[PDB]
């Protein structure tokens, strides 16, 4: 996240940290995730799709630092790694960009819901907000595009979903963003999501209820003037995640 605040997963019981065991015992931060019944996690295909192995995984929820132990946090195995079958990658643009986890504990079970950890709700069928809503991202992604290592606190910050039309401006993304993306971005360019937040959340407050609305998938550099952060469309999925959490 660029700029934004600090903040603590309390206010964001949702966010699912998201982590890679290497040979040789190594574990590295991967993508952000989203907790949407108590065996699931939504995230973005391209954190994955180079490394579709689910063994590798590890899974925290009610996690709020990045390297260390977070009083209530609950680690999962992904018990089936699924990836998007039509998932594809231009110069920028990605496609189908979603992924779903099952977790389980080492015990066989799913998560508990508690203080620090929670659902969040998907949207309705083509039910979005409207351009100028204020949105809130969470990630351990770079503070900077210069940075080489993510922060140790969770943050979050708040943009603006940006019309479709302007997004497909030519000085802006033209025709590589398409329907089932979603645009957001600071008027005045100063925050926005970056590397190492993908995967995770763009929750917006529609008719009164929290709403996955967004994942972080892709866009050109971070907090760059005309670049918006794009967005998969979790609106334009919900037959595909229902197929696939149905089982
Ligand atoms: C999400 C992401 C992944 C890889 C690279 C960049 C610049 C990324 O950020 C683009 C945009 C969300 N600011």
């Amino acid at each position: 996240i660029i700029g934004g605040e600090f903040t603590t997963i309390e206010n964001q019981p949702w966010f699912a940290a998201i982590y890679r065991r290497h040979r040789g015992g190594s574990v590295t931060y991967v993508c952000g995730g989203s907790l949407i019944s108590p065996c699931w996690v939504i995230s973005a295909t391209h954190c994955f799709i180079d490394y579709p192995k689910k063994e590798d995984y590890i899974v925290y929820l009610g996690r709020s630092r990045l390297n260390s132990n977070t009083q209530g946090e609950m680690k999962f195995e992904v018990e089936n790694l699924i990836l998007h079958k039509d998932y594809s990658a231009d110069t920028l643009a990605h496609h189908n960009d979603i992924a779903l986890l099952k977790i389980r504990s080492k015990e066989g079970r799913c998560a508990q819901p508690s203080r620090t950890i929670q659902t969040i709700s998907l949207p309705s069928m083509y039910n979005d907000p409207q351009f100028g809503t204020s949105c809130e991202i969470t990630g351990f992604g770079k503070e900077n595009s210069t940075d080489y290592l993510y922060p140790e606190q969770l943050k979050m910050t708040v943009v603006k979903l940006i019309s479709h039309r302007e997004c497909q401006q030519p000085h802006y993304y033209g025709s590589e963003v398409t329907t089932k993306m979603l645009c957001a971005a600071d008027p005045q360019w100063k925050t926005d999501s970056c590397q190492g937040d993908s995967g995770g959340p763009l929750v917006c407050s529609l008719q009164g209820r929290m709403t996955l609305t967004g994942i972080v998938s892709w866009g050109r550099g971070c907090a760059l003037k005309d670049k918006p952060g794009v967005y998969t469309r979790v609106s334009h999925f919900l037959p595909w995640i229902r197929s696939h959490t149905k089982e």
